[PDB]
């Protein structure tokens, strides 16, 4: 890029957004600096009254020319090559079971400043949704686990506590024929490796209470060690549930109902933990659009809802160069983005403080 020379060095950023969400008209003015050398953005946004939508739903709309491209991908940087004349970035943002943003932006160099002017229009939002009802977390640590996870873990806890009330003592005499066997204690395999004298050789329901309590507790967490811990624990729980299920049929030839219920519960927590691990994804997927001399892009942003659920936001993006000069057309690649939102204690206007780290990868 001959525009790449403009991004060696820290570059001042100014952002201006005129929006209209379901009639509610608003404006946002932001300022900061960008450092393409480390793919680092630092910006402060101010709602020039109070913002009618959550700030996270505006991060994506609110400068990919600061993405750090490694040297071996330098020829795949469309965004800098469009500079200084700029590019037009048009997006459709579809919130699942809710409205839709339509955005169009001019990103160009005005004097010494990189400017991103944005026109936004949001339609078909329900006034008690997650967006207009302001039901989205900002950067919280302790939150809800979701009524799905709550139902699963509470149900499993009641069932395991029931099994304890059974062995330690509608119609389940079929169960207590199962629990009394050698497999109702330490999954039948703790006595083989650690002996029967071990403290770890407990009734499987103890592992049940510890497991469902741990799942429900880690479901209230937004960090990764709880996510990976959830994945490994639910994986072990799944293996033990399939082993015990294999003992129930074809070996004992008995058919207890609480066992099938807890098998389904462990399958549910397994799918939930798998999803929760694998959809932590800010990956901007970029392909070249030759007909318009620009690029096309797909991705999915998942916002945390205050009740522990996730609000899905699908992103369809188009970028078209502003000049008639030459620009780079890339091969298929993706951008990795990490965003950290925070507040400024010196600011009383409705605002947002954004730190961002974007690097190119893929090709
Ligand atoms: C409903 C339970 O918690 C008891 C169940 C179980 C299932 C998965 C993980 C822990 C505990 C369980 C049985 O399936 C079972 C099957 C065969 C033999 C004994 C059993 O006792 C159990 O602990």
């Amino acid at each position: 890029s001959k525009g790449e020379e403009l991004f060696t060095g820290v570059v001042p950023i100014l952002v201006e957004l005129d929006g209209d969400v379901n009639g509610h008209k608003f404006s946002v003015r932001g300022e900061g600096e960008g450092d393409a050398t480390n793919g680092k953005l630092t910006l402060k946004f101010i709602c020039t009254g109070k913002l009618p939508v959550p700030w996270p739903t505006l991060v994506t709309t609110l400068v990919q020319c600061f993405s750090r491209y490694p040297d071996h991908m330098k020829r795949h940087d469309f965004f800098k090559s469009a500079m200084p004349e700029g590019y037009v970035q048009e997006r459709t943002i579809s919130f699942k079971d809710d409205g839709t943003y339509k955005t169009r932006a001019e990103v160009k160099f005005e004097g010494d400043t990189l400017v991103n002017r944005i026109e936004l229009k949001g339609i078909d939002f329900k006034e008690d949704g997650n967006i207009l009802g302001h039901k989205l977390e900002y950067n919280s640590t302790w939150g809800s686990p979701g009524w799905v996870r709550l139902a699963l873990c509470l149900t499993g806890l009641v069932l395991s506590l029931y099994a304890l009330h059974v062995k330690a003592a509608g119609t389940a005499i079929s169960c207590s024929r199962v629990f009394s066997s050698r497999w109702g204690r330490g999954f039948g395999l703790v006595e083989h490796v650690l002996g029967q004298d071990s403290i770890l050789n407990q009734s499987n329901s103890i592992f049940g209470c510890i497991f469902y309590t741990l799942q429900l507790l880690l479901g209230c967490l937004r960090t990764r060690w709880a996510s990976v811990l959830m994945l490994l624990s639910s994986l072990v729980s799944l293996a033990g549930s399939v082993y015990l299920a294999w003992i129930l049929f074809f070996v004992l030839y008995d058919f207890c109902i609480v066992c099938i219920t807890t098998y389904a519960i462990n399958v549910s927590l397994m799918w939930l933990s798998f999803r929760k691990v694998q959809e932590n994804s800010h990956n901007v997927y970029i392909t070249a659009d030759k007909q318009k001399n620009g690029i096309k892009a797909n991705f999915k942003i998942r916002h945390n809802v205050e009740d522990g659920s996730v609000q899905l936001a699908d992103h369809y993006q188009q970028n078209t160069p502003i000049g008639d000069g030459p620009v780079l057309l890339p091969d298929n690649h993706y951008l990795s983005t990490q965003s950290v939102l925070s507040k400024d204690p010196n600011e009383k206007r409705d605002h947002m403080v954004l730190l961002e780290f974007v690097t190119a990868a893929g090709i």
